[PDB]
């Protein structure tokens, strides 16, 4: 089935052996609509962990503020005249570095949002609706 939203994130799908790192490149489709800010939290299924959140958003060429205690990230995405940016088609909006422990069983482990995925339209609190797809990390095939 399908969920429609104004903005859809694509976590993509990955493979790993136990002991690997997995670089998760989160893509975004806003139907070419501009975005003023994001404020999000991430998770991955145990026993995998998110070991680092990249401090750059390539889709917006902007610095990402990060917090590893809560696995949170946020940024503003304005041009030099203070207007919202259209994300760059093809470019990662977030990059996550995931650890797959040496003893991870074969299986499918998902990466995604942890209950916060705010995508702002302007400076007044208004938000786009958001949905997510993919995010499977398949360990051991």
């Amino acid at each position: 089935p399908v969920a429609n939203a104004d903005v859809v994130f694509d976590f993509q799908n990955y493979t790993a052996k136990a002991g690997d790192e997995v670089t998760v490149d989160v893509l975004v489709d806003s139907k070419n609509k501009p975005i003023s800010a994001m404020d999000v939290k991430f998770k991955v299924d145990s026993p995998l962990t998110i070991e680092e959140i990249d401090k750059e958003s390539l889709a917006f060429n902007t610095t990402v503020m990060t917090n590893m205690a809560i696995l949170g990230a946020n940024f503003k995405s304005l041009d030099d005249k203070g207007e919202p940016l259209v994300p760059k088609d093809g470019a990662a909006v977030f990059t996550l570095y995931v650890n797959v422990p040496a003893n991870t069983p074969d299986g499918t482990y998902y990466v995604g949002f942890n209950g916060k995925n705010e995508v702002h339209k302007s400076n007044d609190g208004s938000q786009f609706t958001v949905a997510s797809k993919n995010g499977a990390i398949t360990v051991g095939t």
